[PDB]
């Protein structure tokens, strides 16, 4: 099976994987509809009902021969960042029409609906909004919100309407099958990953305001370094952090002093801050622990700061009960997995609220995503479409 | 006395700090092409208004001698670099100068023709901000600067011939720093000149998601630097002064928000009167930064560019001035220059030694800068006085 799947892939992935090469294929772009179009082909040809929504998300559907009204829903977003590979987004779609399209013409129909679906857009690309796709499904979008975007999407033949659309209710499970992006499994020596939850994300951009001096003809005890400062800080702070322990990451990825010259002792210092953690109160608490530190360590020192939190977003955890059947399938068949986390937002974050959800995450070779280097082996590529097929069939062809 | 130059300085500092004024802010005087010339001319004049041999030499420095009976071959120069920066100056270089040519011209005038021939200079740059080349006009006067013409001005076919004739060089500084501010003290007798060393330690790590990577599985290369700084700089502290270390130039990469830095590419500066206790230091740094990174696999990078030894001053210049600080009730602090002048690549050939007048809050160079008008007339006052125990003493 797992031997099926890999010729599948093989054959269809570099298929679709020719739809915005140099991987690129962003919102509403010429390669984005004919991607679209050329899947929703396929998909057609196979034997599904496809079609669009108002936003242009692609769907599936092998109707139900019990609970037609009762849709299983999996997919993931079709638009790559510009040089971005092919397994991120692109690849979870492609599983699920490989999956549905096995299991159809293996028990035959299922007893409830199954859809498969290529969303619009997830990670912002191209226009300054994300989950495009996702959230206009449960009509999260308000057209007021958004080359003109209007201009991009008519192009593709598409409308964004004068208000929100209707969220849709027939949603009864979606899983969101989706490359780690990491390198847990991959160092653990695992395939299979049983994300339980979604991280959750605050993000800050801190300045440091001391004094700006000669490097020589100031003694040390006169100084207000700023970049001194951030040293303490981050330094400081890191070790709080990595004694807290997983699932906690903390980040200090830019940092500009000013001057920023070797002998000038920076007087200013405006650096960032990227904090996840998947319990609210736990990523709470410690961020402001560390809002704490930070005044602390510079009302010492003499140093101004202003703190800014422009990104706070709250974890998103996974459906219990979908997790436990995934979990128990995960032995049932026995198989190479771990239940982990992500500690990155997906598409099925937007879904998880309003319906039943759950991911199935599979390694990332070296933690390249978004990033023409990103690749996984086609083997692994074959256990989560095989996980996914396996999966889908307790939700849809089982009462 | 004091308020005598207070108004000499007062009248001859604003003028003479008006050849190059910057109306964008400050002062912009600037190597050969125009503005820095007119300068040389005027600054020329008012010596020739004197028994002051004003001339030039085959580079652009100025002088201006009194010529003096009995050793009239034995000079005692003074002064410092006329150039400056883009913007501001004003005291930089420029009143050292100013200061030597109304120290002579008073005493020259109150004293009549001294001993040994003194002799008043207004050298031709200095940390020069325009071409890639610094101390251009002292380097010369000893002929060190291996080789303008619009400015009327060919240089050499090979290095000048050293000058064998200078008994003494003083220069009258600034500070640049806040240490006799700070101190309520006026006077400065530069002991010694700092003796450089800076790096260009470059850290590889690896770029890794902000949240998909574990912590265990990080190599930050700015967490890394993080660890660098704070623990060299807690050292640094407690060597106590004059030591002094500096991270001021940091770059990390990617550099943004959401993505760990793979590669952080920082400098350091450090600072102190004695080599053995520069090198151990930085020896030191070195190891700690090589045993951190190896530590969190992380590899270093390290390109000691700068290695500058330090330039003391004449000891027995030194002496004279201080005892000179003593007759007169003079409230002075004998310290360290923590930075370079013209004074260092003197200080190798002739006796040397530097006069400090206190500076603003430590602010030079840029247009803030300001010296108290009656803590410059003690400047031009104890020049006076010295430069009078080296020409005119008997």
């Amino acid at each position: 099976l797992i031997t099926h799947f890999r010729q599948a892939i093989e054959e269809t992935l570099p298929w679709l994987s020719s739809f915005g090469a140099d991987m690129t294929r962003l919102l509403y772009s010429p390669e984005w509809l004919e991607t679209q179009q050329q899947f929703k082909k396929r998909m057609a040809a196979s034997g599904l009902e496809t079609r669009f929504d108002e936003v242009g998300n692609l769907y599936g559907r092998l109707n139900g021969t019990e609970y037609p009204q009762e849709v299983v829903l999996s997919g993931s977003h079709i638009d790559t960042v510009v040089n971005g590979g092919n397994l991120d987004g692109q690849f979870g779609a492609l599983a699920a029409w490989l999956a549905i399209d096995w299991l159809k013409t293996q028990y035959g129909a299922p007893l409830r609906t199954v859809e498969v679906v290529a969303m619009a857009e997830e990670e912002g690309s191209r226009f300054p909004y994300v989950f495009w796709g996702s959230k206009n499904i449960f009509g999260l979008a308000n057209p007021d919100d958004v080359n003109s975007f209007v201009d991009a999407m008519k192009a593709c033949g598409f409308t964004l309407p004068n208000a929100p659309l209707t969220p849709r209710q027939d949603i009864k499970a979606f899983v969101e099958l989706h490359i780690e992006q990491g390198c847990v499994l991959e160092s653990n020596g695992q395939s299979i990953g049983v994300v339980n939850a979604i991280v959750g994300q605050r993000r800050y951009t801190v300045t440091l305001n001391g004094e700006s001096n000669h490097a020589g003809t100031t003694p040390m005890g006169y100084r207000r370094d700023t970049v001194y400062a951030f040293s303490r800080i981050c330094h400081q702070s890191v070790e709080k952090a990595k004694r807290m322990g997983d699932p906690l990451v903390l980040t200090f990825g830019k940092v500009e002093p000013r001057p920023n010259t070797v002998n000038v002792v920076p007087g200013k210092t405006t650096f960032t801050i990227d904090c996840r953690h998947t319990d609210a109160a736990v990523l709470r608490d410690f961020t402001q622990q560390l809002e704490n530190d930070m005044r602390a360590i510079c009302d010492e020192m003499d140093i101004g700061i202003d703190i800014d939190l422009w990104m706070d977003e709250e974890p998103v955890p996974m459906n219990k009960e979908l997790v436990a059947t995934l979990t128990e399938l995960c032995e049932r068949e026995k198989l190479n997995y771990r239940v982990m986390h992500s500690g990155a937002g997906h598409d099925a974050q937007i879904f998880a609220p309003r319906v039943p959800t759950c991911m199935i995450f599979i390694p990332s070779i070296n933690g390249i995503s978004h990033n023409p280097a990103e690749r996984t082996n086609i083997t692994d590529l074959a256990e989560g479409v095989k996980t996914l097929a396996l999966m889908l069939y307790q939700l849809a062809w089982q009462k």
